[PDB]
């Protein structure tokens, strides 16, 4: 009850910044997550014993894949923490509760393959979930873990607050399907420019939380350049393995997943920053001005990829 998680001084200060890297010590990640729940939500939000059991079962249900792993989950939850702490008064107690959980859970049981590869392989998940295949799976794994004995961190909520939090988590997880982001961001851009954007409209908040989810999920592009560049290596290690698997099915992968296009990576990152990342953090900064450091760090990393192309790095 009188028990506070604390961090060494460098971590206690840097965890508050958007560009924080959670580090290579796996055994500190649970503590880092509880620290963030306690400060964004309160020591009162969850029973510590239930929360600890939930976190450890979530970790066990992430796989040892190069990118979509337990480190990615905690990284995406820290970006959410930074958004919530810089926009204190914009969010309900249930949103604060749900969104860090949604972030920790958003890629549960990922196998390192895209929705498109499950559909071409004809994986059973592709017949159970026709669109947002993995993202419906991640939400289904989150519910499974919440129903294990001693793992219901939400047991203090009413039937209706419980139904609301699971609905916030479901939408937040579904929104991490990047196929859905493009249309979400265009609707948000238009609503903001014509001044129709209204945070009392539930379906507007839903879209804003959707964009916050894309922003957290993409947050590797908002780190210090060596973090950005080394994470890119993990991202391609997956994509290229998927490319190999496409060739095994007799299918030319897209360029992004073809390891023979290794040399064009600097240019693929440019398209990605211009087509996806920069527009994501721009719209986010218009709607939530204190998230600007994410846009500023993304722009810095774009000009680092530009330098790689010019042969200056
Ligand atoms: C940093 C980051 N965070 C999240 C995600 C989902 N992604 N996806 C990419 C891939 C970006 C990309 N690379 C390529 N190619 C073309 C052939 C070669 F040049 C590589 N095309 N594209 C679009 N990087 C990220
Ligand atoms: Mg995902
Ligand atoms: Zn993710």
């Amino acid at each position: 009850g009188l028990m506070q998680f604390t961090l060494p001084v460098r971590l206690c200060k840097e965890i508050e910044l958007f560009h924080f890297d959670i580090g290579p010590f796996e055994n500190m990640w649970p503590g880092i997550f509880v620290y963030m729940v306690h400060r964004s939500c309160g020591t009162s939000c969850f029973e510590l014993e239930k929360l600890c059991r939930f976190i450890m079962s979530v970790k066990k249900n992430y796989r040892r894949v190069p990118y979509h792993n337990w480190k990615h989950a905690v990284t995406v939850a820290h970006c959410m923490y930074a958004i919530l702490q810089n926009n204190h008064t914009l969010f309900t107690d249930l949103e604060r509760k749900g969104l860090l959980i949604a972030c920790l859970c958003h890629d549960l049981d990922h196998r390192g393959f895209s929705n498109s590869y499950l559909q071409k392989f004809d994986h059973p998940l592709a017949a159970l979930y026709s669109t947002s295949t993995m993202e419906q799976h991640h939400f289904s794994q989150t519910v499974s873990i919440l129903q294990l004995e001693g793992h219901n961190i939400f047991s203090t909520l009413s039937s209706s607050e419980y139904e609301q939090v699971l609905e916030i988590i479901r939408k937040a997880i579904i929104a991490t399907d990047l196929a859905l982001y493009f249309g979400n961001r265009k609707q948000l851009e238009e609503m903001y420019q014509t001044g129709s954007l209204n945070l009392n409209n539930q379906s507007h908040r839903d879209r804003v939380i959707g964009l916050m989810m894309t922003a957290c999920d993409l947050c590797s592009v908002t780190k210090l350049w060596p973090v950005t560049k080394l994470t890119a290596n993990d991202i391609y290690a997956e994509f290229w393995a998927e490319g190999d698997e496409m060739k095994k099915l007799g299918i030319q992968p897209i360029p992004m997943m073809d390891r023979d296009k290794k040399d064009e990576v600097p240019q693929g990152q440019l398209g990605f920053y211009n087509a996806v990342a920069i527009p994501c953090y721009t719209t986010l900064t218009q709607i939530l001005p204190p998230t600007e450091p994410l846009l500023k760090a993304c722009r810095d990393n774009l000009s680092q990829w530009e330098k790689v192309i010019r042969g200056e790095e």
